[PDB]
């Protein structure tokens, strides 16, 4: 009965129960999906938060800057999922970008060092994830990235707009790389989510000129979205990110769904 | 258990057991959804077709070009489905353009008139259909078009890809007025399928049919089966389902990302 | 000394001194081109306005929805340019659509019949008015129409709207047939300009939220242009089509150059 | 007379006779256009190929990668073209990606370390060249830069079309920036173009240059001739005039209509 019944899903990104991959973890779950977790940096952190899953799933260390845990992370997963068993499902839900790289910090004074960690972790590590895991996942299977619409340059989000451009385009070639394997690679475009980060930038972290703007973009979403956004309900997302791992989507790969309310197909 | 279960949606484009709503039906009834058809013009011969469906569900006639037909439809189809009860989900699987519109003849030679209909039948009547059954639709529910990608002009499309690029226009402002009823408004941009409007009505055009199947598998990074209507079928059904609930004003792809890709 | 020196062009969509076509023409006559221009119905009002612009050209009639003004287009317009000359460019600046098609009116409430004239004059015209000036075109000219950019959905614009995106898709196919004469079919989308029909509907004539609705979507556009909009300023939507008249764009072609202050490329 | 009479422009990317730069340079100063030209790396390759530009232009020295170059770039080209001199015209013609990240090399080969030097050379530096020179730009100038469409993947382009897509993004904030000097950004997004780099730095690779050449020549309303890369100098040219006033943030897109086309 349940949307993801005996499928074996990957979940990265989980670092508090805000987070967008909390919420897509617990409708997997909710969805039958038996799951395998990777955490950053803060594993006690993230062990409290996903103990509170409706679930067990073993939750390993991913750092996508560390090449020896990205080269030994087939081999981590096979041994928590069992030999002789294949993920169905792999969740991207990774992003970062320095202080210097959004907010009122000016464009113009990101250093490159700063601009290219966050391409590294926002970017690239899509194409990582990809290539450390398709050796171990099933035809049919289904790879997603978590994305936020960089079509159009918009204020505060800066280096990260750039970074999501780059993603967009990475997933387009990890669909060609991940059809050989009869698997799907697409990112979920989601609407602005009040994740822990997103509340303190719209308090005044990055600057409160940034947080005005961001809160002006939240409110005009909302506006703009026929039925509506609700930035503080990660689930409309989370219930996105499981239809691309379904088998319900199965000819759509290299593309973007738009969880945003229909936002971004509105002007005004 | 199914991915419709308990959904009523009505169904529209069956002409033949090629056309891609008899698979959106069929796979539709398979996820448990109770639905109700409408029909244009040969009803005696969508009839039978239909009644080779998983299922029993009432047919209805609605051309869409009549407009006593599209004044009738809400209550016609609150009759067949019972007083009290709603739409969750629409289908419009409709699209015509005359063959001075599409194919061998010169892009120049469309007469208006016959652009016209080809508009009339495949993009304005997205907007007669939410009109008409809006009305008698659940929050929460779906209204779901038939699409080809219409970005970039292409060899024989002609004028149903101008018809396509007025559909997707059609289908942004129809999620405006959709969205007040809780309803999403969205286009499946489906790959070609072989069904009999695409071979039969749209010189060598047996190697023209297949080289078009194997371009597309080509660019396709997962391939693409133009014999196969189901993966699309599949794709009409997460739209109807309340797995995108986010999601409306907008165009999910079916075409096994070939549209992703330049080669 | 003048960009479109020696050039012979057709400039059509002259109704008021306010219309996009007049600061067309006028900037294309300011850069040395030879005009022909085509009216539509008041003929008497086209005269005394286009008297007014730097220089004499003939005015023809043209109502693109009758098919014999467009069968003798060419002829009448080789009567006025001599035999033996042959047009550089053409500009299509028409649009129409009914008052039910735009505004306040229900979207829901347009009936085909008007968007039906509406889609012939605004997009269909496009293709009418290339299948009757080619044979008269020359190698290395320019088919140059007016859009308005369609993407999103917009309050009030509604058929319009609907109309531009059938343009769009008719200019793609119109730079097919065009190519093979060695002409180039492009569209320029401006930015809101302050025609004597634009000033109605922000005064009401469409009803009062369309207005309201129009006057906060002309607010925005400068807000989100990085170099401003200035719509009461036509001119460098008229140097935007001169470009696209001139040989410095050769390779562009079934395209959309946006002259609306690059708002379009800005969320907010 | 000329399309960019009495106009200061800089031109970067001049590395051999066939660089779409030393083509944008030729055209500029046939043109009327006065220049400054900045080189990379070779700079005794460069005066010897820029002395066979129609007219004499100083030779600067930018490495986009060196903070110092960059943070003396304005310095040098005031001294350049004269105190109380601005430019009107900026050229980033630069473009470089690792052999792991563009070719036969498997997309998931390419290490961070060579595609983090692809992204800094080919986008980053575009925010780096506009940060240097707008303090020295007048009112109603233009920034240009070259792009190759990255809307869709490819093959063989893998990583360089990934640094076209952030170039893409890099471009629409510098208009944001470039703009409180009105001045304006925006980029060329060029068909395929025969230069060195192209043939030379990009087994059966004659025929397969070829073919791409052919391939772009179909798709293109108007053609495509990989050998000529005036067309595009031409397009970058009319940005750098007066006659795309209300232009920023964007791509004009030289490449004879192929990326408006399916087949
Ligand atoms: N919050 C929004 O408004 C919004 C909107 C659209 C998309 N997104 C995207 O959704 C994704 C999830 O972020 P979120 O908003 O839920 O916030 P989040 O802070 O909860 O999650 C981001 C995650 O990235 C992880 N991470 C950072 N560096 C890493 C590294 N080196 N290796 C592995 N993991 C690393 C963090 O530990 C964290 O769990 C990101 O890709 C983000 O850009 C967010
Ligand atoms: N076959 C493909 O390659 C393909 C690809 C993408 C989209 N589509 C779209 O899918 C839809 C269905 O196409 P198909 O291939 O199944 O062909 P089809 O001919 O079987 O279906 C089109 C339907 O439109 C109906 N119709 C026509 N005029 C009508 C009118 N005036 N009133 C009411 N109904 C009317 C027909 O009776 C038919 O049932 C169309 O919108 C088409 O444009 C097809
Ligand atoms: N004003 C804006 O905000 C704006 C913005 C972008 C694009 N446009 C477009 O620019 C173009 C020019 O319109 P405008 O805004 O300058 O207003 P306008 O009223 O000055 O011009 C529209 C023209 O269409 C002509 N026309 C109408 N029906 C015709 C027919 N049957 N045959 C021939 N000509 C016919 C009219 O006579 C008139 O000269 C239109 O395509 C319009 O949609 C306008
Ligand atoms: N050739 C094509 O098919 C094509 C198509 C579209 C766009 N382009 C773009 O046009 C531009 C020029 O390409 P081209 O084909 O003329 O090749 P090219 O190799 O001749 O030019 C690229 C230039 O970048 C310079 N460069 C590289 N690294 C640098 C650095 N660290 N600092 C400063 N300068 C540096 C090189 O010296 C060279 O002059 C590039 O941005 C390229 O991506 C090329
Ligand atoms: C200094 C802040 N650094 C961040 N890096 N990633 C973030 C996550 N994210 N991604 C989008 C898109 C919006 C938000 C809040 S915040
Ligand atoms: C003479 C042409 N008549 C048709 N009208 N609609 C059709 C359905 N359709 N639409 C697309 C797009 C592809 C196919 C097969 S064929
Ligand atoms: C009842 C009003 N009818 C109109 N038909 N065309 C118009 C011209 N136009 N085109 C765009 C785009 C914006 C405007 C004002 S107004
Ligand atoms: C080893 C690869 N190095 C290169 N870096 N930039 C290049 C220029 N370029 N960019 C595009 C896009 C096409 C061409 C020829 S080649």
């Amino acid at each position: 009965a349940g949307l993801l019944d005996g499928k074996r899903i990957l979940v990265s990104g989980i670092i508090t129960d805000s987070s967008i991959a909390f919420h897509i973890a617990r409708v997997a779950q909710e969805q039958g999906a038996q799951l395998v977790l990777t955490g950053f940096d803060r594993l006690r952190l993230i062990q409290r938060i996903t103990d509170r899953l409706p679930a067990k799933a073993p939750l390993l260390e991913l750092d996508v800057q560390n090449e020896e845990h990205l080269a030994s992370l087939a081999g981590r997963v096979t041994e928590a999922i069992g030999a002789g068993n294949k993920l169905d499902g792999v969740v991207h839900s990774i992003g970062f970008m320095p202080q210097t790289g959004m907010g009122i910090n000016p464009f113009f004074d990101a250093p490159y060092a700063d601009v290219s960690k966050g391409i590294h972790i926002s970017a690239y590590s899509y194409a990582s994830m990809a290539k450390a895991l398709l050796p171990i996942m099933n035809p049919g299977g289904s790879i997603v990235g978590m994305d936020f619409d960089p079509s159009r340059a918009m204020p505060a989000y800066n280096w990260m707009t750039v970074a999501k451009s780059a993603l967009e385009s990475v997933n387009r070639f990890v669909a060609r790389e991940a059809g050989k394997y009869g698997v799907r690679s697409n990112l979920v475009a989601a609407g602005p989510i009040r994740t822990l980060a997103m509340s303190a930038i719209v308090g005044g972290a990055l600057g409160e000129e940034a947080g005005a703007q961001i809160q002006l973009l939240e409110e005009g979403w909302d506006q703009r979205a026929p039925i509506g956004w609700n930035m503080k309900d990660a689930t409309p997302v989370a219930k996105t990110v499981c239809a691309l791992l379904s088998d319900w989507l199965p000819a759509t790969t290299g593309d973007i769904i738009y969880a945003d309310g229909g936002a971004h197909t509105q002007l005004l």
